[PDB]
């Protein structure tokens, strides 16, 4: 990795575009508010600080590599060799940068400063926005963690209404999205952002990232159970679906086992194969080792409601304290196809209307959880708010005529507790008046060293639901 | 990187789920047909073969790391230590796998075999689908390359109608999506997939991936020009937008320069600042070094049409051979906000309706180009089609009752030229009859060695538009 090749091309030319005699460029990141995701989980910055920004990031070889590449890329010699050499010689290749950030796991309303960046050496005014591209990728873990947590709110609300408790809440949305993300690296980041809110994952890459960059008291942050795919059923031949089911549940008789049942006909599998032919292998299983039946095709709501109606008539169904129907403890369902925040809400409301407890079901989400997200969802944005030119500080901003929603904040920023216990961002250095107590941002990075870190345990505690 | 921790958790348990006495598992990847992306660019497999699959991928330390992690992850000892040890001892940690693939750059209609995977050792039946997760991530570079190319078709069609040529087509869609993707790795893969079709990029990460894994005769596969951001304008102070514009165009007087002009009022910037105050610096510029005015806010179509109307009345507009209006060669426009395949089509059709040539404009796309894409768009899918159990080959498939569109192909597959010059996938080993030509799939991977490679130059040639 070469930080000199880890920015937008145009930023290579920016050191020649600022006003001459500029000693300071001070920039900030926010989840810009709109005209519905009203609060965001801050998670991911620490990963980036440690992997890409900290220590000796500049060498004589990296400056040369970059000079050679940009000479051909621009068909011109615009690369700032002198500026990068200054960093190598003065600070042994350590970035003269101060980053202040909200603590990780913190749940902040839209339109508040989450972190600030500035240069600590007047020579390195250009460096602040060089690293915009790297720092803005914070959007991804922030967004995954926020959208995961909003899904937990929906599951929590319906599990409480239909069961009267939150038992198993942290295992009800399982990460299926390893194959569905753009890269191995994305898989690690995304799975880690999900585990802020839940404990169930099949995206193994997430575990090593958490261990290396955050840490947990427990040996692993995430857990899984044995489960079939279409290959492990269909390999037996079309006329031997029963022989496949029997072999799989018998191999995993004393642990929970998920078996995809839609290879040929989901409704036949539930009613005839599970419901009659193999009934005797299901009803004998322990409460700690249920069969979990997995549909994976058709309208998600309609398929879940019909599978439950089928199983309710073949197995001894009970009625819980609140009047909702419950399968026996050895039998559960998981819907692992077409699950996003929208269809999740559709299914649990649909199940509630037909008097089925949410105790009965868990969800698998892949693309909906880790891939079908953009920087646009929470308006994740990095902008310059304050510069010092000719020894004079100026409050700086954009305010486009045709979009007031893209207006940026002015001057040096500070995050404060209101008297009612909410958050406010003070602009124009007004935090120095100390009318709102102390700044809630901490220095997390300074002059190539990480100065403050959080365990994955702390982050989980900060990210807890109200209830 | 540890390939033993680079799969879906549930696949760790699959070696116990296949029929006993299974010596072969043969699986295939396709872009499944629907009930409108009719043809896909095959690109990305080679990257994955070299980075993750080739050579000694298994060590005594990696088997132990995996055994320790999975023991805690499952709260059970399910990990196949024996199977992974066999690969270490017999093949010096080299994967006993054969992968056949269509050549990279190839444009194939939906629902055709793109690559096949199988084990070369009867012991390693389980290995074929272990690597599904890693191989299926091919969806991302395939999808980016396909969607980029469809956008090139739209640009090509309207540039021809309005100008009568394709001059500068390969520079008209510029990659802005470095900050908008989920990771550094994704940035590299995505930018590389775009450069299959175009030569303009700001996602620098793409250049090193191409050089390392593919190669070009040319020194670099992608190019860029100097450009401003809001920071390099707004840093001058609200009342000095003119002083900023003048400084920037003067610094980059002999090369093309992009200047974002919407910081406060885009319409004022075009009509008064560019159109009157600084007119004398624009009209003096060379045809090889134009000013490119950049709006970045408001309705994309409406803003482009109004900026052009403004500039058409302040600058000497010509009428080309085909009756469409053309700015002087020293003045061009780029729309770099809210550009996806849909809005791209909206704008060029809108410009055509108002008799503006597509010569006038180029596009910047970030999230639309590299992030706002899923595995669902082209139905990228990996399925088992053929097994050998008890020495007997079986043709295998899924066929869900409630979704015929998820039906998979049967038996050993082969890709052929039809007599009319189209593609067909033969099922059930029917390719072994010589009734069609040669199989177009070539062995690209066998027993830990990459056996066939393509230059980025070859891939570009294969991916060309007809015309
Ligand atoms: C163990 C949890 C808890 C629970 O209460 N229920 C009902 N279900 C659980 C569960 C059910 C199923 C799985 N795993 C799966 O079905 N997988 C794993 C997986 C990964 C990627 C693509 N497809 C699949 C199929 C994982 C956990
Ligand atoms: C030079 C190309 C070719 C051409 O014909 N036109 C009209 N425009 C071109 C061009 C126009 C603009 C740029 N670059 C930019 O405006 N950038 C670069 C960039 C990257 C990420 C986010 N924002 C920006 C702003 C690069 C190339």
């Amino acid at each position: 990795f070469n930080i000199l090749l880890a920015t937008d091309s145009y930023k290579v030319t920016h050191y020649k575009q600022y006003p001459p005699n500029t000693s300071k460029v001070y920039s900030y990141f926010e989840c810009r508010e709109k005209k519905k995701y009203e609060e965001t989980v801050f998670y991911g910055l620490q990963y980036i600080l440690n992997k890409y920004l900290k220590g000796k990031v500049v060498t004589k070889e990296k400056i040369q590599e970059a000079k050679d590449v940009y000479k051909e890329h621009f068909q011109d010699d615009v690369f700032n060799e002198k500026g990068w050499n200054y960093i190598l010689e003065k600070y042994d290749g350590h970035l003269p940068i101060e980053i202040k950030a909200v603590p990780e796991g913190f749940v902040i309303p839209r339109g508040n400063v989450l972190f600030t960046v500035e240069n600590t050496d007047p020579e390195c005014y250009w460096l602040t926005n060089w690293i915009e591209t790297i720092l803005v990728q914070s959007w991804y873990p922030i967004t995954v963690a926020t959208n995961s947590r909003e899904q937990k709110k929906i599951l929590a609300k319906y599990l409480l209404e239909t069961s009267g408790n939150l038992d198993g809440l942290e295992y009800k949305l399982h990460d299926f999205g390893y194959r569905g993300v753009s890269s191995q690296e994305t898989a690690g980041i995304g799975a880690s952002a999900h585990l802020v809110n839940f404990k169930g994952t099949d995206t193994v890459a997430g575990l090593a990232l958490i261990k290396k960059y955050y840490g947990t008291k427990d040996p692993v942050p995430g857990y899984s159970v044995p489960a079939a795919e279409h290959s492990t059923i269909t390999a037996w031949g079309k006329d031997h679906e029963k022989d496949a089911f029997e072999h799989i549940v018998t191999q995993f008789s004393s642990v929970p086992v998920s078996v995809v049942s839609d290879s040929y006909d989901i409704y036949n599998a539930c009613e005839k194969i599970w419901g009659e032919d193999l009934r005797h292998l299901i009803v004998s299983r322990s409460t700690q080792a249920p069969l979990i039946i997995r549909p994976d095709s058709g309208n998600p709501l309609d398929t879940v409601l019909k599978v439950l109606e089928i199983l309710g008539k073949k197995f001894p169904v009970t009625e819980n304290s609140k009047g909702y129907k419950l399968l026996p403890p050895y039998l559960r369902v998981i819907q692992g196809d077409g699950v996003d925040i929208n269809t999740l809400q559709e299914i649990v409301e649909g199940m509630k209307q037909k008097m089925w407890s949410i105790e009965n079901i868990a969800f698998g989400s892949g693309g909906g959880l880790l891939q079908k997200l953009t920087r646009d969802l929470l308006n994740c944005s990095f902008k310059c708010s304050y510069v010092v030119t000719n020894g004079l500080g100026i409050n700086v901003f954009k305010d486009p005529v045709a979009d007031p929603n893209k207006r940026s904040k002015k001057g040096r920023l500070s995050l404060h507790r209101t008297p009612a216990g909410n958050f406010v961002t003070l602009e124009e250095g007004k935090g120095d008046l100390e009318e709102y107590g102390q700044d809630l941002l901490h220095t997390v990075f300074k002059n190539g060293k990480v100065t403050k870190s959080y365990s994955f345990d702390e982050i989980r505690k900060n990210a807890q639901l109200n209830i």
